[PDB]
């Protein structure tokens, strides 16, 4: 097989191509980029088949949360396996890989691919995979093996080939095979070591035995084989360890130590909810200038991580820096580990695919492991269970896609807010000491002109039932006003390539918006008002008046407004120069229950004092330009370049530690730490973007799932 050149070529009885999901634990993307030529079997798969630059794992980058994510398409908060070691307060049980509780189905939520195949008339086999030796939803796969880590790889491969030799009626359609290396070697001596080289060659021989076994059965060009990893590997040192004793004079709490720490009470289940979580994060915040970890309350963690909505995820969390560790006390730390931020290059996992359904000799852009489940369903010709993947985003991997995606259906239509009188019925206790409202009255030609410039990819669609809203048109921007919350859901504007300050003490009522559906300036006097669209970004002094209205007002904390004003005055201009103009879509996010979805009116717990106007938990800023920098965002036919942000709307800037530090040293870093996907913004707002962009839905889904890295 290895000496043979590159290639459904299926034999008798094989009507549909079988699927083999091979996992090599801790096989980082870096190993494939550097040591490929040392691994002849994996290098042939890299040359002949399809492979991604890297595959992004889920946070924490651990074995059990990631392996269960690949087979369910769910974030650990949804499937329940948030760590290899965890505690459930309601069950009052401890989960560990050594305990009998690992076999307890009460911990395993969602629907793994082996169950989905069995429920839809197909047989599924498994030679190791977290959850496959567990009766998930009262059922085990057709053929499974109870975990035994030391069984030689040659035996694992031979048993898998015996399953493929079974008669058509007994023979499974889906297979999973798991291997411990190069993770074990990575933990012992680190990612760049001789032990890792030996472990990589060991997994190459194991994969070689499988491919040679398939070659003998003439299934080498029939089977749709996927070779991936759960996470990556990074180097650790005992000199690179942070101790909690250096921050607390007496530790009375329990800590899940390592690269992704969690802090809870010792007295469980009695004091679990009464435990002062905010006191612990406060006592660990900005303690030292060179602190190698960042304490967070789970709702304050970057939203792209999706690591909060589960009782097993303790409120106190620590974001540990690259190559560092966090322990309770000095007491292992040598070699290497994983569990860190999934954005870190060292945590990136491999992804390779070969078969008749996959594209030959293709290098695909990086993607997330939450997307694998829908792809597995497509290969198996089965309907996927509700997951967090975007069905159709991985269609560019398949020769002939099984599923065809479509744009999300708008559940609410725009109505009202038409220009009637240029005089306001209610002043709304607003004042401008400096007829101008005629600029707000746009004709069909003027409306089409602002739609062409400020809405080049079409208006964001409202994917919310009974959401009373209207579209407000201006010469420099277009906004979608949410009537019930008295503020806009989104504000869209295309800043041109640049080559003035905001008008002070001037604010008036919007003549188009009804007084009962608009904010009053007196509401903020009794947290201050902020402008969603920056009034001074486009046009001149007279152009500013179109933005110095009540409909452009959003509730903002004084400390958050410092980051917001700096971003639109300094950072936004810098980005507009770099990408030859930029289309900006900004708006509020309400997620008080921290489920990663837009809040219902009854879910919002904080409002502006004495009023029904809600306080946003986050603010989104989606920057869209074109890949080809010769064209502007408003006039471009090709692929787009996106940079979305989901910045938490917090009363303090404690997350940045900005004491005695100028805004040019911490604002950009804070925005960069809260970068998300367009899909993350879409889930948190109940909006759908780029529906009028002339491109297939599968291609737009790639842009929506894309995560910009720095
Ligand atoms: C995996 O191990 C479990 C035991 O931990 C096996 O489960 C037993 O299966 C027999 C089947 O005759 C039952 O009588 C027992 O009651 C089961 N015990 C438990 C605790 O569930 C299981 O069969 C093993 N799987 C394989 C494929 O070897
Ligand atoms: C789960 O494991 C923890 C230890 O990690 C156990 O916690 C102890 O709980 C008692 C009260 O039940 C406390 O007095 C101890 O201080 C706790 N120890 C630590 C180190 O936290 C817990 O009991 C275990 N629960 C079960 C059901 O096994
Ligand atoms: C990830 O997908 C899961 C499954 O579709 C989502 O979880 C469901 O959320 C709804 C509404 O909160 C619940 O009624 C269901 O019971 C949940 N199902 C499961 C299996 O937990 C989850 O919200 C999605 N996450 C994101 C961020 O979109
Ligand atoms: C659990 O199994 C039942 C059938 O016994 C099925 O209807 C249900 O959808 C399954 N649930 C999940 C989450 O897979
Ligand atoms: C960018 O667009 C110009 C035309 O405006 C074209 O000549 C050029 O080839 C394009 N670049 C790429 C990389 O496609
Ligand atoms: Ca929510
Ligand atoms: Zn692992
Ligand atoms: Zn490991």
């Amino acid at each position: 097989w290895v000496t043979e050149a590159c290639a459904p070529q299926c034999p008798e009885g094989f009507d549909q191509p079988p699927v083999i999901l091979f996992s090599m634990d801790g096989f980082r993307a870096e190993y494939l980029q550097t040591w490929s030529t040392l691994l002849p079997n994996i290098n042939k798969l890299k040359t002949c088949g399809l492979h991604s630059k890297y595959m992004r794992a889920v946070y924490p980058t651990k074995t059990f949360p990631n392996h269960y994510t690949i087979v369910t398409g769910l974030y650990p908060e949804s499937h329940g396996i948030i760590d290899n070691n965890m505690y459930d307060v309601y069950l009052n049980k401890n989960f560990s890989l050594s305990s009998v509780e690992k076999s307890n189905p009460a911990w395993w939520s969602g629907q793994p691919i082996w169950l989905t195949a069995m429920y839809q008339g197909l047989k599924a086999a498994s030679y190791y995979w977290p959850g496959s030796d567990v009766a998930v939803n009262g059922s085990f796969p057709n053929i499974y093996r109870n975990y035994s880590n030391s069984v030689p790889y040659e035996s694992r491969i031979a048993t898998l080939l015996q399953w493929l030799d079974l008669p058509k009626a007994e023979r499974p359609s889906f297979y999973t095979i798991y291997v411990e290396e190069p993770d074990s070697a990575g933990h012992k001596s680190g990612p760049v070591s001789a032990g890792v080289i030996k472990a990589l060659q060991l997994v190459d021989d194991a994969f070689g035995m499988l491919m040679e076994g398939l070659k003998q059965r003439n299934l080498h060009n029939c089977v749709n084989i996927i070779v991936l990893a759960d996470h990556g590997m990074d180097q650790t040192s005992c000199d690179r360890v942070e101790y909690m004793t250096d921050y607390f004079p007496e530790i009375n709490f329990y800590m899940y130590q390592g690269p992704a720490p969690r802090i809870r009470t010792r007295n469980i289940p009695q004091d679990f909810f009464t435990f002062n979580s905010e006191e612990i994060v406060r006592d660990l915040s900005c303690r030292k200038s060179d602190q190698h970890f960042k304490p967070y309350l789970t709702p304050d963690l970057p939203k792209r991580l999706h690591y909060a909505k589960n009782v097993r995820i303790d409120k106190v969390h620590l974001m540990v820096d690259r190559q560092w560790l966090a322990y309770r006390n000095k007491g292992n730390c040598e070699g290497g580990t994983h569990g860190y931020n999934n954005e870190f290059k060292s945590m990136e996992a491999i992804f390779l695919a070969h078969g008749p359904s996959f594209k030959e000799k293709t290098v695909i852009e990086p993607f997330e492991n939450i997307e694998v489940y829908n792809l597995l369903c497509d290969l198996l010709h089965i309907q996927p269970a509700p997951n967090n993947g975007s069905h159709g985003s991985l269609n560019h991997l398949l020769k002939a896609p099984f599923y065809q995606p479509s744009h999300a259906e708008e559940l609410s239509k725009s109505a009202g807010c038409g220009f009637t009188t240029p005089l306001p019925k209610d002043s709304l206790n607003c004042s401008c000491l400096a007829q101008v409202n005629q600029r707000l009255n746009l004709n069909r030609g003027e409306v089409s002109a602002t739609e062409k410039t400020n809405l080049p990819f079409g208006r964001p669609r409202v994917i919310q039932k009974n959401k009373d809203h209207c579209l407000l048109y201006h010469r420099e921007y277009v906004s979608g006003f949410g009537k019930a919350m008295k503020m806009p859901m989104w504000s869209s504007y295309t800043v041109p390539k640049p080559g003035p300050p905001t008008v002070p003490d001037c604010l008036r009522a919007d003549v188009r918006v009804d007084p009962s559906e608009s904010q009053k300036c007196s509401f903020y006097l009794a947290i201050d008002h902020g402008f969603l669209y920056p009034p001074a970004i486009k046009g001149n002094n007279e152009s500013q008046y179109d933005a110095l209205i009540t409909s452009n007002l959003v509730p903002m904390y004084k400390e958050f407004k410092k980051m917001w004003d700096y971003f639109h005055k300094v950072l936004l201009i810098k980005y507009a120069i770099e990408r030859n103009g930029v289309n900006v879509v900004s708006g509020p996010i309400f997620d008080y229950n921290y489920d990663g979805h837009f809040d219902a009116p009854d879910e919002i717990t904080n409002y502006v004092a004495g009023t029904d106007v809600p306080v946003p938990t986050h603010y989104f800023v989606v920057l869209t330009s074109c890949k080809n920098k010769t064209h502007t965002p408003d006039s471009c036919p090709g692929w787009l370049d996106v940079l979305p942000f989901v910045v938490p709307h917090r009363p303090t800037n404690v997350e940045s530690c900005p004491e005695n530090k100028a805004e040019d040293l911490w604002v950009e870093e804070r925005f960069k730490a809260h970068i998300a996907r367009v899909r993350d913004v879409e889930l948190l707002t109940g909006l759908d973007f780029y529906q009028e962009k002339t491109q297939p839905v599968s291609e737009i889904l790639q842009l929506k799932t894309y995560l910009p890295t720095f």
